[PDB]
């Protein structure tokens, strides 16, 4: 049991004896690594304790595969779970530091981007907190996706620096390498089996990132792969001949696999890279898993037993190749018969779909996949025939016209001849999501509504063939990180008023506050914790944005990907209006009409999404004009927080008042940010889509600002536009002409306002009904104004947001996955 | 004071808590790193203890700059010096290992190639053993020079793998980075000073390799530089556009600097790289040094004081740019006046020449150096004018014809106009060695004879201008590594018969054996230690060469660079003859005539040295034919040890009988291998050149086989050849026709034997007098045969080799440098 003094010794020890700096003084950078490595000593004891048990017991284990994990800062949560936040903060005071300044140093480990990541991350938290044997597998990205710079011109992008000095967490296993292969050819041995040789050979090496659980010893892995070449593959002959580039070809191709997340794929090159990324993650991971099986088996190796021991969850369509791969392994190497193998595959692999719209499901070039994975392309032609012959066995061929509709929808091979058929240059493609349904024993959406959309729209024919497959597992975000750690003054309120700490685990007890939401003592405590959390943000803002804001205003946050469809353009238009009105006022009138506000925008645009970037540009120009208008004072501020990520969120969220999720209704599959915002008492404003539904519900209709069109209407409202039947509001045109006046800088936004106007055109005619939803929105904002003025009401609305969250704990979501897909029971670690 | 038990704890601790492997079992690879890091804990305590004192005292410090250090295996010597060889070997037994199998793992750290390196290495040993404040500065080579593979075809080359897993010794200082610059332009500020901007900017980062001293706490650094780029220099825009190569340009150029040692320089590219390598080492090192000065100074910074605190020794012509650089710094940044600066430069910088033949001294392209270092090229034109105007002040211009001879020899700028002159397309070059004499306060050769060659041939005119400069510092090799550690059964004999251990330090006591060389007890002990050491080699050989040899034969070693001029061709010809004669014999006769022998060859050829490679090829073919001739048995074996290096040597040397150094007399500047061989009782056979002289002398004429022409004769003997006045021996033609018969494989060596024949031609007519020296050599080998048959004699000859070595301790060589060039006194570390 470590004490503050023992820890101080550990920090010192590392600071000197395993250093990455000069030995002079104890500056922050050094202080972090020393502190971090001190933690990691503990993390390892448990990682080993855990490894041993999982190994000796030989029970089932789950393997969560994801192209992205968005782990963020590991430090505070690592020490939190260990229950040492106090010994560490005292030992750091002894060494002339404070914990928050030490945590400041750590970069966000950039191995992911979006919810897809953050989910996968949250999940690992749970999986370990609850003692469930499961690892995460991912790529180890050098340069993340990118870092965002907000400048006079808008967004600029620069490669991430997180591994500049290296990561103090990761533990490199050099005896864990697996061979990967691309290109080359296949041929049949005189034993029978097929043999895939030639092309390129590279290596994949394991780096384990420990994950510890809250109040438990259970410590699992996020094993990230790193691609490279053996040194011998350096061409000396050429390097010395002068051709330096030519000599590095080998390792440069082999390494670029792990450079950036989601590489540009416009060119053939980008595509091949993407594909490599995928196949690597798959083959590497599976290989490692199989090896662990074999090892744990000993003499009694029963391939029968595989799916009873292992479960592989493809987080979206990326890890798809797990299927043709696991088959290839079990056929060409393990030497089992096609069926036996296919059985084991189906019974191990599971799909988790994330997309709403058939077209967001990934489709590959045949000739490409052919040329890169030519053994896999054969296994995929065999799984397409197994399907074509079971669609012939069901339904039959009385209809012919319906057997052709069934085959067209469900066949994995697009634009092909059928095998043996009856009926008396479009480019060949491979549908991945199709292959995912066919191979896996389970398919799951991520929200009630979505999981139904998959059954009754996305995968209909499939649903009817195997309805037993389809499931739902509504998203959740971990409360450790998103409450207990990121928001301590709330966490104290919560512990006091529920009477124990146990709520960090037993998150249901969140609801026990329902009965106090009226209380004036809890109200004051609540409003005090929320200021407290905002005070920290005023500083961060000053710093990163260059703007001073008051803490006595509403914090109005829209942090999520900058896309037309998320409709930041809407939020800002909402601001632009509230401003314009302010200007046509008096001082007396202004204070009366509007409440003091700080409208926080955040998130990353594409690179070549001309418009997305023109928006961030707009937002900044708006803010500029406003924040430095002398008449506005502190009644309104508009900033744009640069380089939004886990940490940024860990600071904005605990200090939000209102959080927008105003995406064109029905397009959003779930959402995670809200689930957080909710937990921290933030009041949400949104259209009725994704989670917005399930949150609104769980928290109460009178605790969530709704507005705009709904799912059903959209087809019709787009028809109205399409026929020249839309009449805009006159306040919308008021904003539009105001921008064309030049009231926000000399930057011309005529091409921005262009995409809003017309009836037709790929980038015209306001496809996302910003014009349509505008009135209902700005009206809804008046209602927020109204609501905030009643502070007693507002505070209650907040308290209830928190009380109604407890079902969005990832703990729940996982329990569901663990019990209803993977079939894994807990493992106690004594 | 660590005990075996404390060490075991340390090894365990690291094996688990700072690992580079999976946690399963304690296999050798893991066992090494754990053991090594355990050592490095100790190394650091001292490195810090030492750092503090050198820092607080602020005395003078020396800085040995070298393009190559050949450090070899650090482990055994590190523990040796610490006096823990025994605690470590016991703790490794506790963990189910033995020390020698643990040491087996460690790769030779490949940061160097030849003596030039090994010297620099030996020196650091001393410098620290004797408590002299001095560091080494070098480049940190990723792939060394190369690894040698000996195959059916001969030598192949593959990039070194030493950093494959990373080095457990090196300590990376991330807060130690200095900016380097190439290309770009210069311009004059309106303050006066010159400003060099533009081109390329890169970074150089310090990695400290500790060196501990024998029986002392004094632990200094071999600070190696690593070149790189800040992450921000990764082109996201391009990478995502598809152009992956284009995006990495920045770091690929910046990194390739530290890839391989001596890159091929035939092409313009190779040259620029070479130059970069140099300038980096220089600027980086100096910057670091200056910084340490400034820091140690505080308020009282006196630039006057610089040379009184600092000394920089350019190990050969490589680190030359230290001069124009230190000037540039002291002028453009420190802002001092030209003279004051030039004074400080001369008084700090010192040259150590290594070459005999004016043409082996490095000369650069002007337009190249111009375009790469254009600020330095100006400083070099100013130092050339300072010289031209002092050659005008001395001598005068009564002669004119002699002032032109003086200027032509001594001017740093080759092929230029003079400034202001009297006298009423050859490519512009920069002579580096010339610049080295001009800037430095000291110039030194490496042997008596050589140091005279520099005064009276190489640098004559210069000698007469400033004869006060010229020195000698004869080479030495450290006895810790090359006796006490690499040869323990001798080391026991030595400790016993001298009566204390103190000889490891006080190496003079080696001579105390002179009086026992007759003794029969010491003789037996000596012959027993030498077998013992050979037994180990029989095994290594079997292993790496694939040949089983007896231990009861003479071990005849020629290990050094494979060059025509080192004349391996001679040794082997010597074998070929002794063989041929064997064949024309009977069994009775053979045993009578020849002694049992194992002729060991080793070392690396160039890549594009067609002949050097054809030789290793020959040697292997010869060996093949012989070793598997049934008539020869164990009377003769010829092997070729692949990938000769420090470790190979640490094994061959303690077990040599005879060691050849048979290079065409007078061409060799010193030699270090012999100095070792000597120390270990090996009897040398050689021509009278370099060290051969000083060794022969110190050990006794009747203890060293001499042969062949001498220095003076060579011009005349080449004249005899040139005029068609050479008559070959008839045994030489006997060998030559025997090879043309095809007695050694089907491989045709007609082009090999070609280079021996004729009168003229760049690659013809036996320029290296192999034909001429052949008779005298093979005659000399009969004398070795004779000598070995008398075992009592032979053993005595051996004992005396050892007794007469003690002046070749690097301890001596350094003391000399320390006292007579650098002016540095000892620093005790309590």
């Amino acid at each position: 049991a470590p004490d503050a003094a023992s820890i101080t010794s550990s920090i010192k020890y590392h600071a000197e004896f395993t250093p990455v700096f000069s030995p002079e003084r104890f500056e922050l950078p050094k202080a972090f690594f020393a502190t971090a490595q001190s933690v990691r000593d503990s993390l390892l004891i448990n990682w080993n304790a855990t490894y041993d048990i999982y190994e000796k017991l030989n029970m089932k284990q789950a393997y969560y595969l994801s192209m992205e994990f968005l782990q963020g800062r590991a430090l505070l949560n690592a020490i939190g779970n260990l229950e040492l936040t106090g010994a560490f903060a005292e030992a750091l005071k002894n060494l002339g530091h404070n914990l928050e300044n030490v945590a400041s140093q750590e970069p966000d480990a950039a191995l992911g981007n979006g919810g897809l990541g953050r989910l996968a991350s949250c999940f690992l938290d749970s999986l370990a907190t609850l003692n469930y044997p499961a690892w995460g597998y991912g790529l180890r990205y050098k340069y993340g996706l990118f870092k965002q710079r907000i400048t006079k011109d808008g967004q600029e992008e620069v490669a991430e620096d997180w591994l500049e000095i290296g990561s103090p967490w990761e533990v490199v296993r050099n005896d864990v390498s697996y061979p990967i292969k691309f290109y080359g050819k296949v041929s049949t041995g005189s034993d029978g089996k097929r043999y895939w040789i030639g092309g390129e050979d590279i290596k994949a090496v394991a780096y384990d990132v420990p994950i510890p659980g809250y109040k438990t010893r259970t410590t699992i892995s996020l094993r990230l792969w790193s691609t490279q070449v053996p040194s011998a593959d350096f061409d000396l002959s050429a390097f010395n001949a002068g051709e330096h580039t030519k000599a590095c070809e080998a390792q440069a191709n082999a390494e670029k696999i792990c450079y950036i997340l989601y590489p540009g794929d416009e060119s053939e090159e980008g595509k091949i890279l993407r594909l490599k990324q995928q196949y690597t993650l798959c083959s590497a991971s599976l290989q490692d898993i199989i090896s662990r099986f074999e090892r744990r088996s000993g003499d009694r190796i029963k391939w029968e037993e595989f799916p009873e021991k292992v479960a592989v969850q493809m987080n979206d369509t990326h890890p798809t190749l797990c299927i043709p791969e696991l088959m290839r392994i079990l056929i060409d190497l393990k030497g089992l018969n096609w069926n036996e193998a296919w059985n084991i595959t189906q019974r191990t692999v599971a799909y988790t779909n994330h997309t709403v719209l058939p077209e967001a499901l990934e489709k590959w070039s045949y000739e490409l996949m052919q040329k890169l994975l030519p053994r896999h392309v054969e296994i995929i032609e065999a799984i397409d025939e197994e399907l074509v012959h079971e669609i012939v066995l069901k339904y039959g061929s009385m209809d012919l016209n319906k057997l052709e509709e069934k085959l067209t929808t469900m066949r994995i091979l697009e634009n092909f001849d059928l095998p043996s058929s009856v009926a008396e240059i479009p480019p060949k493609k491979v549908r991945m999501a199709n292959l995912c349904v066919v191979g896996g024993h389970a398919v799951n959406g991520v929200a009630e509504i979505h999981s139904e959309i998959v059954k009754e729209e996305v995968f209909n024919d499939f649903y009817e063939l195997w309805p037993e497959k389809f499931q739902n597992k509504t998203n959740g975000v971990t409360p450790r990180r998103w409450i207990r750690f990121c928001n301590p003054p709330l966490s104290a309120i919560i512990t006091k008023w529920t009477g124990t700490e146990d709520w960090v685990l037993k998150t249901e007890k969140l609801a026990e506050l329902q009965k106090f939401a009226d209380n004036e003592d809890l109200q004051n405590e609540w409003r005090e914790a929320k200021r407290s959390n905002k005070i920290k943000v005023v500083s961060f803002l000053k710093e990163k944005t260059g703007y001073s804001v008051v803490p006595d205003a509403m914090f109005d946050i829209q942090v999520k990907r900058i896309h037309e469809y998320k409709r930041q353009l809407l939020n800002i238009f909402g601001i632009v209006y509230r401003y314009k009105k302010m200007k046509e006022m008096t001082a007396a009138e202004r204070k009366t009409n509007f409440v003091p506000r700080v409208c926080i925008f955040g998130g990353k645009a594409f690179a070549t999404y001309v418009q997305a970037k023109r928006i961030v540009k707009f937002i900044t120009d708006v803010g500029a004009t406003i924040n430095h208008d002398p008449e506005i004072g502190d009644l309104l501020k508009v900033v744009f927080v640069p380089d939004y990520n886990v940490s940024v969120a860990e600071l904005l969220i605990p200090a939000s008042d209102l959080s927008e999720h105003i995406s064109t209704a029905g397009m959003e599959a779930s959402g995670t940010s809200n689930m957080k915002f909710a937990m921290n008492g933030c009041i949400q404003i949104g259209t009725l889509d994704g989670a917005n539904v399930e949150i609104r519900e769980e928290v109460g209709e009178e605790n969530f600002f709704l507005f705009g069109a709904q799912a059903h209407e959209i087809a019709g409202l787009r028809k109205e536009r399409a026929d020249g039947k839309f009449v805009p509001d006159e306040r919308f045109e008021e904003v539009k002409e105001f921008v064309r006046s030049g009231a926000f800088g000399s930057y011309n936004y005529d091409d921005l306002i262009g995409s809003l106007e017309g009836n037709e055109g790929f980038g015209r005619a306001d496809y996302f009904l910003v014009g349509k939803d505008f009135p209902s929105y700005i009206e809804c904002q008046e209602k927020v104004d109204e609501a905030y003025r009643d502070q007693k009401r507002w505070t209650t609305m907040s308290i209830l947001n928190t009380a109604g969250s407890y079902k969005f704990s990832s703990d729940r979501t996982i329990h569901e996955y663990a019990k209803d897909i993977w079939n894994i029971e807990a493992v106690e670690i004594a």
